[PDB]
C-alpha cells in the first residue's frame, strides 16, 4: 500500500581522475566536467520533480559540491545539509597521493589489484605520524581521532557505513522524508550491498557511474521493490564504465 | 578571554537594482552579492580565521553567502545549520512591489513610516494572499501560526533571540567558533543584544554587507570589543 | 479526517503547598501526597491506553518526579524526556522563598493581588547579586545567563513559552508523535492561552488542577476540537479548587 | 589532563533470584539492584562528582539507576539519552530461561561456551518467536533488520562502538562530564576499547554492581587511569 523514495547520487568526475593518483580520503574539488554532472543531476530530478527533505554527504568536497549544485539547480537550497566521514571514499592505505602505475612498478600488478579489486584485503597502513593520517586534518578535528581508518578495504567502509544508515538514513525514510544521498561509489556500494543484500561477490561487480541519480523505491521494511537510473537511454550506456 | 563570534550581511539580491521590496521573498544573490560573499572569504582566509559551525537562515541569498565564505576559506566540512528564526525582516504588502508603485499605492510617507521605525509593521498580509509564507513549502514543517503576515523590527528581533539562547550562544559557551551569515535586520537583533543597545540606537545602525564583523566576548557573552575585519578606509565607503 | 492527541499534566502538591511561601524557580520536592498525584494519573493513562513518544518537562524536580512516575506506572520508562527550563513555573521575583502573609504585611494585601493574580505587572525584580538568582545555580549552568528572569509577570512566562512550543512541541505532534507535556500551572497556562486562543481576562480564571491529566484533541492545523480531564467526576468536582 | 568518565553497571533485576537469563528482556530492577544505586549517588555526591549529560540503554533496570543516581545527588535537571546501542547483550532462545530449564534442552556444556566465550552466540531467534526485539514496540524508530537475533559479546562490542564514537566521546571532548549506567557485557566493550585490552583480557573482567568506575583520561582520550569510588576491601567482597 506504501512506498518510499530513497535517491543515490555518485559524485562526477574529479581532479585527480585525469592524473591515476590513488586518491580515497584526499580531499581533491570536482573538475569542470564533475561540476557539469551535478548541475545535469539537479536538472534531471527538478524535470521529473523530485523533492527532498534531507541530504546526506561525506565530508570530502567532492560530494559536498556535489549536493550543493543538485539543490541549487533544483531550488532547494534551504533543505538541510549532513555531513558524516561515514559517507566517505574508502581510504587507500599508504596508497593515497600515489600514482597507479608508479606503483604497479613498486609492488606487483597483482599487488595492487587484490588490493583496488578485492573485498577484504587492504592496502598497507598508514602510520599516525605520517601527515596523511585524517586525524591531524581539522576536517577531523570535532571527531574522535581513533575512529579514523589508518586503511580500508571494502568490507571496513561497509562496516563503517551501516551505523549511519540504521542510525540517520533508515530512520528519515521510515519518517516519510525524501533523502538524497550524494557520496562516494564505494560507501554507495556498502549502501546497496545492504538494500540488495547482495553477497561480496556481485557488490564487487557493481559499478556506480558518476553523475547519475540511483533511484530505489522500497517498501514499508525499506526492502527495494524496484531501483533505476535517472538519464536519457543513450548516455546512460555510454556512461557505464 | 576568548570566544570570537563573526557576523556576515550577505551583499545585495537581484532586487535591489529593480527596488523591489523583498522581505522573506526567496531571490537570488546578484553577481555582486556573490562576489562580496568571496571577498569576506578572501579575508576570514588570509587572517585564519576557523569555524566549527555556520548559521544561517532559509533564504538563499544568505546560504549562498554562507557556502561562498566556505568555498573560498575551504572549509567545505563545516556544519551549516538554516533556520527561518534568521530569516530578512518581512515586508508585508510591500513584497513584490517597487519604490514607485510602492509610493503610489501608500504615499512616501507612510513608506518611511514602515521603513524607519521600530514598532510600525507595513501593511499586513492574510491567508488569501500568495506571499503569505505559509502557503510557502519552505515551512512546511513549522506551525504555520508562528509565521509572519507582516513585520517591523521589534518583532524581527523577537523571534531571533530565542534562536540566540537556544543555539547560537550555547554554541559560543561550549568552546565553538560560530559565524552568522545572514540578513541586516536579523543581525541587528543580536547587535541590539550583545551591545545593550536601545530602540533608538539600534535604528542608527546600518552593517554594511560582504565585511566580517567580528565580537570578542567575555566569559559571560559581554563583549569586550567588536571590529570590521577590512581596510580602514575602504570600510567607511561601504557604509554608505 | 485527521486528529492529533496531546496530554498536559500539572505537579501534584509540593512540599510549600503546605507552608504558604511563594515558591517559582525554588526548587522544592513533591511531597507524599503529590507522588501519589503522579501515580494515580500514570495508573489512569495506562487503564485507557494513552501511549507516549515524547515527554516534556521544566528542569523543576516536581515536574521531573511527576513524568518519570507517570512513566514507570504506565512502562513506558524508556521514552526519550526532555527537559527545559522554559517550562518552568513563573519566576516569583523577590518574593520567591518569602511567606505569603508576611508579605501581606510588608507590603498592601492588595499589592500582593496584583504580583499574584494580574496578567502583566512583576513581583520586584531580583538583583544579579542575590543567592535566588537563577544564574548562580548550576541546574542552569548550561544556559547563557541572560535569558534567565530577575522576576516574571504571567505574559513573560507565555512568551517564554511559546518558542518552545512551536520549536519543539508542536513539530512533534505535526510528525505523528504522542506528547506528554508534565509542566508547571502558569507555564501550562501559557499553553492553553494559545491552543484555545484566550484573551488576557479568560486565562486569568482558569485554574488547572494538580495531578490531573488535561487530554487536548488537536486538527491537522493544531487548533482543537475539544478537549477534557481525565477523572471520575467525583474526584474532579472534588479536586477543583 | 581533565576529563573523567564514570561508567555504572546496574544491580541484579528481579530474575536474578530465579536465575532466568534476562538478555533484552525488559526486566526491572530487584530492591537490591535499586538500593545499590542508590549507594552510587550518595557515593558520588560525597565525593562532589557533576554530571552535565546521562548516557543508558533503553531497558529499565538500567534507566532507573540513572534514575535513582541522580536522585540521590540532586541532579534531576540533567538530560538523559537512551539508546538501544547500549542494551545487556543479547541472550537469543536462553531469554526467559532459567539455568534448569537451559540444562535439559541444550546440555550444561553448551550453555558455559554461551556464557564464557567472546565469538559463539547463544541459539538465534527468529521472526515467528514473540522474544524477537522488532516485535517490541520499544523499538518501533528502529528499521527492525538493526535489531539482533542473538548475540556474543563480540556483536555487543561491534553496536556499542558507534555510539561510543557518534556521541559519548565527542561529548567528552567538548567540555562535558557524563556518566555511562548501562550493563555489564555494554560497558565492558566501553573499557575494551578504553583500556585497549585483547579478547581475552575483555572475558577475565567482571564489573561489579553499583560501584562507579571512574575514568581519568588524556586529550585524545586514552587512560591515565581508572579506579572504583568505593571502600578499599567492600571492592573485593563485591567482586564476587
Amino acid at each position: 500500500m506504501t512506498t518510499y523514495t530513497l535517491v543515490l547520487l555518485r559524485h562526477g568526475e574529479s581532479t585527480w581522475n585525469k592524473e591515476n593518483k590513488f586518491t580515497g580520503w584526499t580531499d581533491v574539488p570536482l573538475s569542470e566536467k564533475g561540476e557539469e554532472e551535478a548541475i545535469a543531476a539537479g536538472k534531471y530530478l527538478k524535470e521529473k520533480n523530485f523533492k527532498f527533505d534531507v541530504v546526506y554527504t561525506s565530508v570530502l568536497k567532492r560530494a559536498i559540491c556535489t549536493a550543493w549544485n543538485v539543490l541549487k539547480t533544483a531550488d532547494l537550497l534551504h533543505v538541510p545539509v549532513v555531513k558524516t566521514w561515514r559517507l566517505n571514499e574508502r581510504h587507500y592505505g599508504s596508497l593515497q597521493g600515489l600514482n597507479k602505475s608508479e606503483t604497479a612498478k613498486k609492488y606487483g600488478e597483482e599487488q595492487v589489484k587484490i588490493w583496488r579489486r578485492s573485498y577484504d584485503i587492504p592496502p598497507p597502513k598508514l602510520d599516525k605520524e605520517d601527515n596523511r593520517w585524517p586525524g591531524h586534518n581539522v576536517v577531523y578535528k570535532n571527531v574522535p581521532k581513533d575512529a579514523l581508518p589508518f586503511t580500508e578495504c571494502l568490507k571496513d567502509t561497509v562496516e563503517r557505513v551501516l551505523p549511519f544508515w540504521f542510525d540517520h538514513i533508515a530512520p528519515d525514510i521510515l519518517a516519510n522524508k525524501k533523502v538524497m544521498v550524494a557520496a562516494h561509489g564505494n560507501s554507495l556500494r556498502g549502501l546497496v550491498k545492504h538494500l540488495d543484500n547482495l553477497s561480496e561477490a556481485d557488490v564487487l561487480e557493481l559499478n556506480i557511474p558518476t553523475g547519475v541519480p540511483l533511484v530505489y523505491e522500497l517498501d514499508e521494511n525499506l526492502k527495494p521493490i524496484k531501483h533505476y537510473y535517472l538519464l536519457d537511454s543513450e548516455e546512460l550506456k555510454k556512461k557505464m564504465d
